RNA sequence: AAAAA
RNA sequence: UUUUUUUU
RNA sequence: AAAAAAAAA
RNA sequence: UUUUU
RNA sequence: AAAAA
RNA sequence: UUUUUUUU
RNA sequence: AAAAAAAAA
RNA sequence: UUUUU
RNA sequence: AAAAA
RNA sequence: UUUUUUUU
RNA sequence: AAAAAAAA
RNA sequence: AAAAAAAAA
RNA sequence: UUUUU
RNA sequence: UUUUU
């Protein structure tokens, strides 16, 4: 009910409201994972909790979607690619959502969305997905909900 | 999307990212107040791991609300005053709210105009607090950056 | 209410009160200016019992207007210049107004944008004033708090 | 004619306007008065003029309405009450606008409005109204016009 | 006015003039950045005869955009980070933009809100810059005054 | 696409745009020229380029219109007047746009507009117009385009 | 585009190397105290007005302004008595200034039938004033 | 969105 | 668009 | 059946 | 609606 | 845009 | 406008 | 078929 | 639309 | 506001 | 809504 | 002769 | 018959 | 919009 | 409408 103005204005507050000193937070976390040739890597959920993301105070998180980009150049004569295999505590998926680059100098991107019925919390000991690529590193952007 | 399995996302280029973004918050905390003496509420109280804000170093306050946290002296009704402070020049307003029931908290608050919403660091103060009660609860609405 | 007697007011709870509120004002005062020398108008001139503002210690200026208070030198028309000053960084504008009649005051003024309307204390200055006249009258629109 | 913007803008001022270094002020003054049992107290207008209200520069004021709240607890076994008898230099009123509390822990409130035909100036030597109450103190909020 | 000759102007009184007005500008310049070290971009870079702004002493920044000026290290894609700084309190945001092609610049930028658009002098800094490239080009939109 | 808000917001910038470190500037330059009795004075364009106008970095300018005001009192018993004769490198005009004051205490003003077909650049060695007046000084306000 | 084009002209048109010209001529005349000054039409034919090639002119209106200050304690005034070759008039169109520092202005319009040509020897109107140098602006048609 | 009047 | 020179 | 803010409904 | 820019 | 109810 | 004194 | 901003479409 | 004032 | 195509 | 498995 | 060719 | 500000109408 | 109709 | 974000 208050805007404009150039000086302080009195607020007619009432009863003490419902408060929460540690609220939730919807985020997209950008971090990188190194990857080997012909070998899959399980991305740990623990990478999401860090002071570099203002999330070191959380212990759980609900992932919503994962997106992966190749972070380094591919091998000689090759185009970049990156695969994603979703992992769940109730049962690992066998999908391999793959995306390849059409220009050797361009990143390779791919992503997958977690359905509502599978959006449960994950802790640092859990894994998000498996990453396969010919590039030595892969950049990730995970849309999740810390709680 | 009413679906029961993972579906592929056809991502394109790498987007603009930010690992340490801003945050609009309402921070609840308490301060001890002595009788007849004004207590300067420090900005550093907003930065704390108890509020997930220990990674921030500056904050832009939007409004300050106060509630008496303990019972008033005998035969008296609760009251609480707020005097906004600013690094460009402290104000002399004394926004006061009194309780109509001896068992009920006293409440008052003020809004900072847009032209006075600059950052404040831990060494700064937001306002002075006066009350006949020994503790005052505050719920400060601010934007951490 | 077209009534000729006192009528009862059915008051309820005690409302939020403020004994020392803010005040939007237009303060008229004069300053002495020497020829070829810029005079820094101090903010402390706004705080005075002559303006009912001796209880304030900070003020947020919105606009500054100036008028030459005395006659210009012989054969010359009056003029007056204003250079806004700010604690974050003084500006170099010289808003100038000249008189088209030797018997008429010269006038000019500037507006401070919203993003530059922060408090100023008595030790601060608002702007520099230049004129061929010995005195300049100012009517500063500000918000005392 | 000027708003928005991010820098100073030139104002094309004209003739020297009509000025007033000491303007009027409409206010609501909150102050307290102690009260005795079974004894009325005449509230002096002089309480309105003080540096605590930024009004020490005034010598006259035009009261518009008076509102009174009990400031301390009532006697044991009793509910709080407060009366108001308007006072005027042209003739004191005999009204006793009373308000009682329905909860022993709650304030008692009452007020009265001065009609336009009786809104003349009052100085420090004058009185506003008489206050009667069983509570040792009474809080007042007077809507007036200093001039 | 589709006319081919000079036409008379029926001027009246002398208008309000300003020989040193303000100026909204987009200043392009470059800075050298070392690997793993944040470079504080000084405000004094905006004041230069190369930008016709050597007559100004203060400036109000509105937005900052950055582009990597040189090629990234071998096997790496370009990136650039920006951390806005303010005299009232430095922020901790790290707005980052990465290039999807090793031969393409990385770009990112941030906007300063109205409540944080105060003047900055040459001794001040606008933001920190991090990048794997050795140089970063910036196009700062500001208002010289 | 960005306004309101109270904190910094990320801009999703793209390719490096087209830049210009030394852009043009439309200005109205106020400066004074002394004038003699019965003698014309050629106003040099070089007066427009100065650090007092933030224009010392320019070497050319396209004048659009000229306006002249008398700056000092006229001779005794006389009303003020001021004439303007436009000057052009392709051919000086013979017009004498004159304006006289109807009150001895009032300035005398006159101006002229340069047509689009004659709006070419002028350098410091060039002249704008000739000024004639009975007042010892004349004030000018030239609407031009520095480039 | 922004360059020349060709005009497909036809037969040689009707020409006139010395056409007419409507003008408003400003000039001043010296006036004595209590004496009426006859303004000669020849003052309109001058190289200072690009009119030294004309020998006749058709006057439409006359407007007068005092050019110098009035005597001490007096307000400026100026009178205009129209003159015509077919018969001098007796009107004294007078204008007075409500400010001692302000010019006194007056004028008169010539009707459309009394607008015949006048040569340099002819006079246009008498001028009276307490100021010494009344200025004139005459709207006329040179031919 | 010809010029003087 | 009151007139005159230029102007489809 | 014209643009706002500050104190008092 | 009062009143102060 | 009478007062008490 | 439920009523009573005042009130065109 | 009511007033905004911050992070995630 | 989610969610934090 | 099923999934692959 | 082009098709196939699931799906009133 | 009443549409097209080069530049915008 | 799309969102603003700065200097010049 | 230049050239050609 | 010119022009600078
Ligand atoms: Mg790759
Ligand atoms: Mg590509
Ligand atoms: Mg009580
Ligand atoms: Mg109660
Ligand atoms: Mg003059
Ligand atoms: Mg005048």
């Amino acid at each position: 009910t208050g805007d404009n103005s150039n000086v302080v204005t009195m607020i007619r507050a009432g009863s003490y409201p419902k408060v929460n000193p540690t609220p939730t937070w919807v985020r997209a976390i950008p971090f990188e994972v190194s990857v080997q040739s012909g070998i899959a890597f399980k991305v740990p959920v623990g990478s999401l909790f860090s002071a570099n993301f203002r999330t070191d105070s959380f212990t759980s998180v609900t992932v919503m979607s994962v997106r992966a980009w190749t972070q380094l150049t591919p091998p000689v004569n090759e185009y970049s690619f990156v695969r994603l295999k979703p992992l769940f505590k109730t049962g690992d998926s066998t999908e391999e959502f793959e995306g390849r680059a059409s220009n050797i100098n361009t990143r390779a991107s791919v992503g997958y969305r977690i359905p509502t019925n599978l959006r449960q919390n994950t802790v640092a000991a859990d894994n998000v997905c498996e990453v396969r690529s010919n590039c030595r590193q892969v950049a990730l952007v995970i849309s999740c909900c810390f709680n």
